[PDB]
RNA sequence: GGGAAUCCCUUCUGCAGCACCGUUUUAGAGCUAGAAAUAGCAAGUUAAAAUAAGGCUAGUCCGUUAUCAACUUGAAAAAGUG
DNA sequence: CAATACCTGGTGCTGCAGACGGGGTTCC
DNA sequence: CCAGGTATTG
C-alpha cells in the first residue's frame, strides 16, 4: 500500500504515467466524484496518459512582430515625405493627400472627388493615357528639363519611398562598372598585361550579348570561351570569366597551386579566400582578380538594367517601360494570330478569369508561370509563335511591371531616379531643394540591426538608448540614438559571462590574449622521448617559448612534424623523438597574430608587451562591432600608431564569437604565494606543467579559492521559467512542464508520500524540402557538377530517402567509383556506414546509396580499408562540397585508422541502453531536487527517490521478447503503457544489479562490457541462446527482483485492463484572429471588417474566425418581430478577438450580442476538448461552439491487439518462432471478424456513423480473399473512425471512408460536462440538464 | 557517472533589421446594335490605401510564443480541497 | 437539420548570441 | 498536413 513506484513516458503530445507496486502490479481507487449528479465516487486505476497539442515555436510570432514593424514604418516613410510636401501642396492642391487617403472607399462614402490624382475625370484620364504605369512618369520626371505638377513628383517620389528595394550591397552605386563590353576589354587588358607570350584576341567578341543573356552562368561561361579559340572554360581567363558569372571556379589548376582554390564572389570568406590566393601567386595577380569583381558587378546590374544607359538617367524605369511596350506589342499580335488561326479559343483565353489564359492572368488569379504554362500548347499549336515563344522560354512574354523578380532591385538604383528627379524640380521649387537630402535620407535610412525597436521603456524586445530625449527621426538619428551603446548592448545583453568569474566578460574568441592560452593549454601537456632520456619529460618554459616563437609565430598551422624537424632537430639536435600529447599539428593556432602581422607588418609591435592592451583593445572592437564606420570611430584613436593604409586595411578585417573565459581568470588573478597569473603558469610551471583544469583546482594555490569566492547566486527561477530557459524544442518542454506537474498530483495521490523510484523516458523526436535543395544546389554548384542540367528534380521529390542520397553522391556510387542510373534506384542499396546493429543511426549522416551492399566489404565493420583507399578523394570532394558531413567522412575512413575496435562496439551497445541527452538529465534533475530535499550528518543529499531515466529500446525489446506488442494507431493506451513498462523495467533492473545505479540514477576487458551489456536483459529470460531459473534475486540482499511464474501475467493482466485515465488536455485557442485571406465583399454576416468602418458587405474582409473557448449561456433572446423573450440555453464561441471585450464585462457584451436576463453564475467557460458524457457512456469534446469531436477510447482486448501486430508484420527472431506466429494467427483468424464485430458494436454504441460503418462493412466483405497480411494491415487504417478526437478520412484498401463530423453541439447542453484534473482521477461532472427551463 | 578548455564541426532555440509579391475596395470615361434579354467588338500590364479589429504607455512602441480542469477563498497573486 | 465539397498567405536576404551531439587532444 | 469554417445542396 504505502510503497510504490511511478513509471513515465515523455513525448510532444502526450505523457503517460503509471504507478506501480511492490510486485509491479497498478493500484485502484475509489475517488471522490463532485458535482450536482447522483455519482458520488468512481473507481480508477492508477494508469493513464495526458494528451495536448504540440507546443510552438516563437517564430511564426516573431516574423508578424517585425512585418508589423515594417508596414508601421513604411507608412511613416510616406508621412515624412507629406508634412514635406504640405504646405506648397495646400497651394497647389488642398484636398490631393486626402483624395489618396480615401482612395480605397467606395464613391459613396468618399468625402471628395472619386479622382485622387488632378479630381475630375478628364484630367485623370489623360494623364493614365499619357503615363499608363508609374514608370512612364518617373522616367519623365527624370529626363524632362520642364517645370512639373507637384502632385506628380510626389507620386514619383512616394512610390520609390515606399517600395525602395533591397539594401544587400554597400556603398554607392553606377561607378562606371556599368557597362559589361567596358569590363570585359579592361579584364582583356589585364590579362594580356600578365600573360604577354599568351595573350587573347578579344576583336568581334561581343560581351555585351553573351554575358548579359537571360541564360544560365555556365550557358553564358561556354558561348564566351566558344567566342576565343584556344581558350578552354577551365583555363585562367575561362575561370575569371565564372568567377565574373558567379560560379565557383577552382583557380588550383590555373597557378599549379597544392592548396586548392576555390573563389566564389558571393561567399562571405572570399575577401580572406582571395588574400590566400593572392598570399601564393604574387599581388600582380590582384588587378586580375578585382578587374573580374568589377565585370561581376556589371553583369549583375546587367541584369536588372535592360536599357541602354546612355539615352536615360532613369534605366529601370525605361526597363519596365520596355516591359510594358513588348506587353502591348506581343498581344496585339497574339490576338491577332488566335482571331486568325483558332478563332473558337478567343472567349477563353481573353475573357474567362477562372482559365489560366490571359484573363485570369490580368484578372483571374494566374500567376504569370501558370501562363506560360496554359499557353505554351496554344502557342506551338499555331503558326506565327517563334519568337514568342522564344520569349516564354526565357521567361520574358508578356511580362508585368510589378513582379516577384523585382527583388533584384537595389534600392540605389530607387535612389538614383529618386535624386534625379530632386535634381530636376528643386530648380522651380525651393522647398525640394531645401529638403532634397531629407528626402534621400528617407528612402535610405535603415534602422540598424544592431539598434532594435526604438522605444521608449515599453518593449520587451528593445534595448536602444538614446543620446537625448527626443522624438527620433531618420534625420536625427545619428544625434539622438547612441548607436555606440546600442551596438554594445545587442551583443553584451546575449553573451556569457565567465562561469569561473561571473562577474567578469568573456574574452574574444579571436583575442592574441585568448589564443595565447589555448596555445599554451595544449602545449603545456605535451610531453617527447629520444634515445638516452629515461622518461617522457614535459616542455620547459624556455622550450615552449622557443616553440611558440619559431613555430607558433611563423606558422598559422604548426604541425608534429614541424615540431620534430624545425625545433627538436634544429634546436635539440635530435634526430628521432617521440611526441605525446599532440597528434598530426596542434588545434591550438595564433591566427590573429598572423591576421595582424599581415595587416601592421611590424612584428616587433605584436611582440612588445606594452602594446597588449592596444592590441586587445583593436580586437574587442573588431569583435564587439559589424559596422565599419562605427570600427573606424573607435580604432581613430590608434591612427597615429599605423598608417592610412594600415588603418584601412584594419577597419576591413572583422572577428565574430566570444571564448568562454575571461580576461582577469586568463591573466588578471594571480596566486598569493607565487604572484603569477594563469597564462603564468601555463607558460612555466618547474616540472608540473600544470594546464588550467589543474590550476584552478589545486588546492596548493589560490585560484581555486579566488573562484570559489566569486561566484555569486542570482534570484533562483520558478519551475516554469527554469524548464523554458533550457535548451530544447518548446515542445518537449511543455512536456516537461506536464511530466512535473502529472508527478505532484499522483504523489497527493498517494497521501503526499514520495515513491521509491522514479522512471523517465523521453521520445527520440524526429520546408524541409526546400532545406534539402538547397543542400544540393549548394553542393553541386560548388561541386561544379551539372546533376541539375541533365536531371531536374522538386524539392518534394527528396523526402526520397534513395533519390536524396543520388543527388547528395553526385549520382555516383559512394563505394564503387561508378555512375548510377537515377531509373534504376529500385534496384539500389541504402547502407549504414556503421552497421544499425551498432549504431541505430538512420539518418541520411549514417546512410550511402550504393549499387549493391556487398561492395561495402565484410558486414561487421566500417567500410573496408580497400574501398576507402579507392573513395578516399571523392568522398573528400563531397565533404568540402557540404554534400556529406564531417562525421559522415571520418565514419566511412575509420578502417585507415583501425576501424571499429571492441571498445567502440561496447560503448554502442551501451550507447543504445544508457541515455546521455541532456534534456533528459535536466528532466532527471528537475525531479530529483524536487523529491530529494533533506540532508543526512554529512550534509550529503539523502536521495530518497531514485530518479531512474531509460532509453526506448529497452521497453521496446520488453515488449518484442514477451510479446507485449504495441499497435499505435487502435487506441491512446500505448502511452500508458509504455510508462507502466518503464517503471516495471527501471525498478526490476536496478533491483537486480545495484551496481548499475551510478549508470541509471540521478545523482553522484572491452569485450567483458560488451557482453555484459548486450545480456543486461537476460534475467528476465527463461532460457538464451544455446537457461536461467524461474525465480531472478539479488545476488547480495537475497530478495526476489522478478517471478517468472507470476510476475509476467502481473504485466499481462496490467496491459489487458480497459479502463486507462486518457485526458485530453482542454486548452484555450490562440493566436490568429482568423485565416488571413482579405475575400471580396459577399452578402454574409460571416465577413468580419477589416477596419472599424469599412463594412464588409463593400469592402470585403475576413471571415473563418477562431474560436478562443465557448461559453455557455442561459439566458432569454427576443423572438419574431413581437420581440418577445423566451427562454434559450446555447452554446457561444468567444473568438480570439472578442476575448478581451467579453471577460472586461461578460454581461455588456452578451447582452450586446442579443441576450437578455443572462444568468451570470451559470455562465460555464468551456475551452477546446471540454469532455461531455451523453448517454451509453457515449462521450464528446468541445472542438468549437458548433462542432465535436470523438470523446472514447476503443478498449480493444490484449489477444486481439497482439494478433493484429503479428499479422500485420508489424516490425523477427528466429524461424522456429517465426512459424509459431504465423501458425498462431492462421489458428486464430477467427479473430478478423471478432475485432470487426468490436468495432462495430463501438461504432454504434458511441461513433454513431451509420453511412460510414455500413461502408467499412461493405469493404471488408469485400476483402475476405484477400491476404491475411493486408487485411490486418487495413484493419489497422479503420481504427481512424473510432480513434479518439477530431474525424478524419481514411483508406480500407481502395475503398475511402470521408470523415463523418458532429457539424452540431446542441446535445452537450444537455449532457454531463466533465471536469477532469491533469491525471483525470479528480472530476467534477455537472449534469446540464439541469440548466435552463 | 558527472564536468572543463581547445579543434572539426553538426543541429536547433531566441532576437533584431530589410526586400519582393499576393489579396482586398477604389481610380484608369469602354464602344456599337438592341426597349430590354443579349450580341459583336474594343480593352487589359498601373496606382492609392490596408495588411491582424486595434491599445495606451502615444513610442518611428505594443498586438499570433509560453502558461490555463473544477471548487473554496481571494481584488488579484496564490494557497487550499478529495 | 445531412452529406458534400471546398478552403486555408507566400517568397527571398542581412546580422547576432546560445546550447546540443559527437569524433578527437588534454585535464578535474 | 490537420481540421475547423463556410456555403451549396437537399
Ligand atoms: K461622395
Ligand atoms: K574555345
Ligand atoms: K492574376
Ligand atoms: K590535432
Ligand atoms: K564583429
Ligand atoms: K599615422
Ligand atoms: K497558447
Ligand atoms: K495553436
Ligand atoms: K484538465
Ligand atoms: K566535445
Ligand atoms: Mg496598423
Ligand atoms: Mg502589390
Amino acid at each position: 500500500d504505502k510503497k510504490y513506484s511511478i513509471g513515465l513516458a515523455i513525448g510532444t503530445n502526450s505523457v503517460g504515467w503509471a504507478v506501480i507496486t511492490d510486485e509491479y502490479k497498478v493500484p485502484s481507487k475509489k475517488f471522490k466524484v463532485l458535482g450536482n449528479t447522483d455519482r458520488h465516487s468512481i473507481k480508477k486505476n492508477l494508469i493513464g496518459a495526458l494528451l495536448f497539442d504540440s507546443g510552438e515555436t516563437a517564430e511564426a510570432t516573431r516574423l508578424k512582430r517585425t512585418a508589423r514593424r515594417r508596414y508601421t514604418r513604411r507608412k511613416n516613410r510616406i508621412c515624412y515625405l507629406q508634412e514635406i510636401f504640405s504646405n506648397e501642396m495646400a497651394k497647389v492642391d488642398d484636398s490631393f493627400f486626402h483624395r489618396l487617403e480615401e482612395s480605397f472607399l467606395v464613391e459613396e462614402d468618399k468625402k471628395h472627388e472619386r479622382h485622387p490624382i488632378f479630381g475630375n475625370i478628364v484630367d485623370e484620364v489623360a494623364y493614365h493615357e499619357k503615363y499608363p504605369t508609374i514608370y512612364h512618369l518617373r522616367k519623365k520626371l527624370v529626363d524632362s528639363t520642364d517645370k512639373a505638377d507637384l502632385r506628380l513628383i510626389y507620386l514619383a517620389l512616394a512610390h520609390m519611398i515606399k517600395f525602395r528595394g533591397h539594401f544587400l550591397i554597400e556603398g554607392d552605386l553606377n561607378p562606371d562598372n556599368s557597362d559589361v563590353d567596358k569590363l570585359f576589354i579592361q579584364l582583356v587588358q589585364t590579362y594580356n598585361q600578365l600573360f604577354e607570350e599568351n595573350p587573347i584576341n578579344a576583336s568581334g567578341v561581343d560581351a555585351k550579348a553573351i554575358l548579359s543573356a537571360r541564360l544560365s552562368k555556365s550557358r553564358r561561361l561556354e558561348n564566351l570561351i566558344a567566342q576565343l579559340p584556344g581558350e578552354k572554360k577551365n583555363g585562367l581567363f575561362g575561370n575569371l570569366i565564372a568567377l565574373s558569372l558567379g560560379l565557383t571556379p577552382n583557380f588550383k589548376s590555373n597557378f599549379d597551386l597544392a592548396e586548392d582554390a576555390k573563389l566564389q564572389l558571393s561567399k562571405d570568406t572570399y575577401d580572406d579566400d582571395l588574400d590566400n590566393l593572392l598570399a601564393q601567386i604574387g599581388d600582380q595577380y590582384a588587378d586580375l582578380f578585382l578587374a573580374a569583381k568589377n565585370l561581376s558587378d556589371a553583369i549583375l546590374l546587367s541584369d536588372i538594367l535592360r536599357v541602354n544607359t546612355e539615352i536615360t538617367k532613369a534605366p529601370l524605369s525605361a526597363s519596365m517601360i520596355k516591359r510594358y511596350d513588348e506587353h502591348h506589342q506581343d498581344l496585339t499580335l497574339l490576338k491577332a494570330l488566335v482571331r486568325q488561326q483558332l478563332p473558337e479559343k478567343y472567349k477563353e483565353i481573353f475573357f474567362d478569369q477562372s482559365k489560366n489564359g490571359y484573363a485570369g492572368y490580368i484578372d483571374g488569379g494566374a500567376s504569370q508561370e501558370e501562363f506560360y504554362k496554359f499557353i505554351k500548347p496554344i502557342l506551338e499549336k499555331m503558326d506565327g509563335t517563334e519568337e514568342l515563344l522564344v520569349k516564354l522560354n526565357r521567361e520574358d512574354l508578356l511580362r508585368k511591371q510589378r513582379t516577384f523578380d523585382n527583388g533584384s532591385i537595389p534600392h540605389q538604383i530607387h535612389l538614383g531616379e529618386l535624386h534625379a528627379i530632386l535634381r530636376r524640380q528643386e530648380d522651380f521649387y525651393p522647398f525640394l531643394k531645401d529638403n532634397r537630402e531629407k528626402i534621400e535620407k528617407i528612402l535610405t535610412f535603415r534602422i540598424p540591426y544592431y539598434v532594435g525597436p526604438l522605444a521608449r521603456g515599453n518593449s520587451r524586445f528593445a534595448w536602444m538608448t538614446r543620446k537625448s530625449e527626443e522624438t527620433i527621426t531618420p534625420w536625427n538619428f545619428e544625434e539622438v540614438v547612441d548607436k555606440g551603446a546600442s551596438a554594445q548592448s545587442f551583443i553584451e545583453r546575449m553573451t556569457n559571462f565567465d562561469k569561473n568569474l561571473p562577474n567578469e566578460k568573456v574574452l574574444p574568441k579571436h583575442s592574441l590574449l585568448y589564443e595565447y592560452f589555448t596555445v599554451y593549454n595544449e602545449l603545456t601537456k605535451v610531453k617527447y622521448v629520444t634515445e638516452g632520456m629515461r622518461k617522457p619529460a614535459f616542455l620547459s618554459g624556455e622550450q615552449k617559448k622557443a616553440i611558440v616563437d619559431l613555430l607558433f609565430k611563423t606558422n598559422r598551422k604548426v604541425t608534429v612534424k614541424q615540431l620534430k624537424e624545425d625545433y627538436f632537430k634544429k634546436i635539440e639536435c635530435f634526430d628521432s623523438v617521440e611526441i605525446s600529447g599532440v597528434e598530426d599539428r596542434f588545434n591550438a593556432s595564433l591566427g590573429t597574430y598572423h591576421d595582424l602581422l599581415k595587416i601592421i607588418k611590424d612584428k616587433d609591435f605584436l611582440d612588445n608587451e606594452e602594446n597588449e592592451d592596444i592590441l586587445e583593445d583593436i580586437v574587442l572592437t573588431l569583435t564587439l562591432f559589424e559596422d565599419r564606420e562605427m570600427i573606424e570611430e573607435r580604432l581613430k584613436t590608434y591612427a597615429h600608431l599605423f598608417d592610412d593604409k594600415v588603418m584601412k586595411q584594419l577597419k576591413r578585417r572583422r572577428y565574430t564569437g566570444w571564448g568562454r573565459l575571461s580576461r582577469k581568470l586568463i591573466n588578471g588573478i594571480r596566486d598569493k604565494q607565487s604572484g603569477k597569473t594563469i597564462l603564468d603558469f601555463l607558460k612555466s610551471d618547474g616540472f608540473a606543467n600544470r594546464n588550467f583544469m589543474q590550476l584552478i583546482h589545486d588546492d596548493s594555490l589560490t585560484f581555486k579559492e579566488d573562484i570559489q569566492k566569486a561566484q555569486v547566486s542570482g534570484q533562483g527561477d520558478s519551475l516554469h521559467e527554469h524548464i523554458a530557459n533550457l535548451a530544447g524544442s518548446p515542445a518537449i518542454k511543455k512536456g516537461i512542464l506536464q511530466t512535473v506537474k502529472v508527478v505532484d498530483e499522483l504523489v497527493k495521490v498517494m497521501g503526499r508520500h514520495k515513491p521509491e523510484n522514479i522512471v523517465i523516458e523521453m521520445a527520440r523526436e524526429n520546408k524541409n524540402s526546400r532545406e534539402r535543395m538547397k543542400r544540393i544546389e549548394e553542393g553541386i554548384k560548388e561541386l561544379g557538377s551539372q546533376i541539375l542540367k541533365e536531371h531536374p528534380v522538386e524539392n518534394t521529390q527528396l523526402q526520397n530517402e534513395k533519390l536524396y542520397l543520388y543527388y547528395l553522391q553526385n549520382g555516383r556510387d559512394m563505394y564503387v567509383d561508378q555512375e548510377l542510373d537515377i531509373n534504376r534506384l529500385s534496384d539500389y542499396d541504402v547502407d549504414a556506414i556503421v552497421p544499425q546493429s551498432f549504431l541505430k543511426d538512420d539518418s541520411i549522416d549514417n546512410k550511402v546509396l550504393t549499387r549493391s551492399d556487398k561492395n561495402r566489404g565484410k558486414s561487421d565493420n566500417v567500410p573496408s580499408e580497400e574501398v576507402v583507399k579507392k573513395m578516399k578523394n571523392y568522398w573528400r570532394q563531397l565533404l568540402n562540397a557540404k554534400l556529406i558531413t564531417q562525421r559522415k567522412f571520418d565514419n566511412l575512413t575509420k578502417a585507415e585508422r583501425g576501424g571499429l575496435s571492441e571498445l567502440d562496439k561496447a560503448g554502442f551497445i551501451k550507447r543504445q541502453l544508457v541515455e546521455t541527452r541532456q534534456i533528459t538529465k535536466h528532466v532527471a534533475q528537475i525531479l530529483d531536487s524536487r523529491m530529494n530535499t533533506k540532508y543526512d550528518e554529512n550534509d550529503k543529499l539523502i536521495r530518497e527517490v531514485k530518479v531512474i531515466t531509460l532509453k526506448s529500446k529497452l521497453v521496446s525489446d520488453f515488449r518484442k521478447d514477451f510479446q507485449f506488442y504495441k499497435v499505435r494507431e487502435i487506441n491512446n493506451y500505448h502511452h500508458a503503457h509504455d510508462a507502466y513498462l518503464n517503471a516495471v523495467v527501471g525498478t526490476a533492473l536496478i533491483k537486480k544489479y545495484p551496481k548499475l545505479e551510478s549508470e541509471f540514477v540521478y545523482g553522484d576487458k572491452a569485450t567483458a562490457k560488451y557482453f555484459f551489456y548486450s545480456n543486461i536483459m537476460n534475467f528476465f529470460k527463461t532460457e538464451i541462446t544455446l537457461k536461467r531459473p524461474l525465480i531472478e534475486t539479488n545476488g547480495e540482499t537475497g530478495e526476489i527482483v522478478w517471478d517468472k511464474g507470476r510476475d509476467f501475467a502481473t504485466v499481462r493482466k496490467v496491459l489487458s485492463m480497459p479502463q486507462v485515465n486518457i485526458v485530453k488536455k482542454t486548452e484555450v485557442q490562440t493566436g490568429g484572429f482568423s485565416k488571413e485571406s482579405i475575400l471580396p465583399k459577399r452578402n454574409s454576416d460571416k465577413l468580419i471588417a477589416r477596419k472599424k468602418d469599412w463594412d464588409p458587405k463593400k469592402y470585403g474582409g475576413f471571415d473563418s474566425p477562431t474560436v478562443a473557448y465557448s461559453v455557455l449561456v442561459v439566458a432569454k433572446v427576443e423572438k419574431g418581430k413581437s420581440k418577445k423573450l423566451k427562454s434559450v440555453k446555447e452554446l457561444l464561441g468567444i473568438t480570439i478577438m472578442e476575448r478581451s471585450s467579453f471577460e472586461k464585462n461578460p454581461i455588456d457584451f452578451l447582452e450586446a450580442k442579443g441576450y437578455k436576463e443572462v444568468k451570470k453564475d451559470l455562465i460555464i467557460k468551456l475551452p477546446k476538448y471540454s469532455l461531455f458524457e451523453l448517454e451509453n457512456g457515449r462521450k464528446r469534446m468541445l472542438a468549437s461552439a458548433g462542432e465535436l469531436q470523438k470523446g472514447n477510447e476503443l478498449a480493444l482486448p490484449s489477444k486481439y491487439v497482439n494478433f493484429l501486430y503479428l499479422a500485420s508484420h508489424y516490425e523477427k527472431g528466429s524461424p522456429e518462432d517465426n512459424e509459431q506466429k504465423q501458425l498462431f494467427v492462421e489458428q486464430h483468424k477467427h479473430y478478423l471478424d471478432e475485432i470487426i464485430e468490436q468495432i462495430s458494436e463501438f461504432s454504434k454504441r458511441v461513433i454513431l456513423a451509420d453511412a460510414n460503418l455500413d461502408k467499412v462493412l461493405s469493404a471488408y466483405n469485400k476483402h475476405r480473399d484477400k491476404p491475411i497480411r493486408e487485411q490486418a494491415e487495413n484493419i489497422i487504417h479503420l481504427f481512424t473512425l473510432t480513434n479518439l478526437g477530431a474525424p478524419a478520412a481514411f483508406k480500407y484498401f481502395d475503398t475511402t471512408i470521408d470523415r463523418k463530423r458532429y457539424t452540431s453541439t446542441k446535445e452537450v447542453l444537455d449532457a454531463t460536462l466533465i471536469h477532469q484534473s491533469i491525471t483525470g482521477l479528480y472530476e467534477t461532472r455537472i449534469d446540464l440538464s439541469q440548466l435552463g427551463g
